[PDB]
């Protein structure tokens, strides 16, 4: 029994963290195969980071003024090229702590693990969402940039995140990994606004269902909604709507639990226009909106990975 | 900047996992050097566990009764020894992949992480606390018995936890890594009481030098307040008395703070009296009590293993 937040294990994404340093500036890379990825401004200096030319900047660059270095072993680099806003660092050496890999643009709504690297060495790991804004709510110092975010299926990690920079806001933002930035932010250091954040109806759904599967059940109602009523709330507490695929992804879990969705939809508007009342679900005295209907059915059955 | 519930790297104890089946029974074990450590309750049925006698169980079993499979490749059994509450399994094959490692009993307070494995493959990691009444709030399904909590210091893996059991009100229990129980209990199936819980003072405050430190700041009072006063308000909230030790761990985090610990105290004790009032504290509307001072030191300076 028993429900917690769970990151992914992080064995197979430690063997592939290494130090990146171009003049002074040191950053976290991510060695596979016989490339290594890392954020595109670790060629700038701090006076560079508040309007960067990173086609200029990079014509000054060679080879030999990117060092690498994993662990004590140091590799030599061969090519280097631009793609977006990352960097591809071709070395002599293949990695061979290499796993099977993919690399994935996610969806707002979907959740990864983080491990969190100073100096290509590993800190910490932790589970977290991308916002429906598209940041994400972090732990992440000086240093920190270039760490990645992963999802493991079976034995192959998929690559879906590299950290580049903190907002003035305290909030965090990055790219997948190809270089593509996740919404509308830049890597120039400048004030930039992040839209209104919403809740994850789904997710919310999601974890009512597992304080139900592990005996917490105080807010199951007589009542019953409609989508569009249901909806009609949501809107005012913002919250994201819910569509048809959204009540589909949720069959197993209603079905295990014998609960209609509609019947669970009910029981979230009353906790809406009430409040919890000084009651408390799984532990949270508010609504958790960071597990997927996925993550908690892999919870509950323990898939495992190997 | 940001503040989230981090567990460490789980490389070093995941090539350390394996399985281990005795009859039917089959659940995880820990391969160090040359020796497989396993929950000594793999030796029972269902029915063995309502009053097992463990002496006379293991008379029976031989080495070949013993069979453990790391991935594919299968260990032969030279020994097996009981101590306490777990079986030493003495194998032909050092692990190659073992990594420096101490035991350690911790005491209640502490913080761990917890490797979380089905059938000796990994599942996920998450970090928890030591209740004072020497339980854990886990996630734990069926086959989970013999997954370790551990720390690290440097480069070196500190086991402290091997898990055991579920309690009937939901609730986790196990043993150190010589197999001594922490707590009351046994490894018998039977009805057994914890006792009252209390929160753990030390750490709420730890983590409200790491609101401030992010920036959350509404908590702060004028007032002030006396150590004797403060915990006689903490007694009847429930909370761990807090001594001088307390004060003294708390030390680097008041200076960098510049908020003297007896002016967190007075801070403290009008949350108890007057609760949170529909505000959030780094997005909590409770008081947490899971991280400790070091903890918190840690993620706010970026330490980093390796
Ligand atoms: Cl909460």
């Amino acid at each position: 029994s028993g429900f917690r937040k769970m990151a992914f294990p992080s064995g197979k994404v430690e063997g592939c963290m290494v130090q990146v340093t171009c003049g002074t500036t040191t950053l976290n890379g991510l060695w596979l195969d016989d490339v290594v990825y890392c954020p595109r401004h670790v060629i700038c200096t701090s006076e560079d980071m508040l309007n960067p030319n990173y086609e200029d900047l990079l014509i000054r660059k060679s080879n030999h003024n990117f060092l690498v270095q994993a662990g004590n072993v140091q590799l030599r680099v061969i090519g280097h090229s631009m793609q977006n806003c990352v960097l591809k660092l071709k070395v002599d050496t293949a990695n061979p702590k290499t796993p099977k890999y993919k690399f994935v643009r996610i969806q707002p709504g979907q959740t990864f693990s983080v491990l969190a690297c100073y100096n290509g060495s590993p800190s910490g790991v932790y589970q977290c969402a991308m916002r429906p804004n598209f940041t994400i709510k972090g732990s992440f110092l000086n240093g920190s940039c270039g760490s990645v975010g992963f999802n493991i299926d079976y034995d192959c990690v998929s690559f879906c995140y590299m950290h580049h920079m903190e907002l003035p806001t305290g909030v965090h933002a990055g790219t997948d990994l190809e270089g593509n930035f996740y919404g509308p932010f830049v890597d120039r250091q400048t004030a930039q606004a992040a839209g209104t954040d919403t809740t994850i109806t789904v997710n919310v759904l999601a974890w009512l269902y597992a304080a139900v599967i592990n005996g917490d059940r105080w807010f199951l109602n007589r009542f019953t909604t409609t989508l569009n009523d249901f909806n009609l709330v949501a809107m005012k507490y913002n919250y994201e709507p819910l569509t048809q695929d959204h009540v589909d992804i949720l069959g197993p879990l209603s079905a295990q639990t014998g609960i209609a969705v509609l019947d669970m939809c009910a029981s979230l508007k009353e906790l809406l226009q009430n409040g919890m009342n000084g009651r408390t679900i799984l532990g949270s005295a508010l609504l958790e909106d960071e597990f997927t209907p996925f993550d908690v059915v892999r919870q509950c059955s323990g898939v495992t990975f190997q």
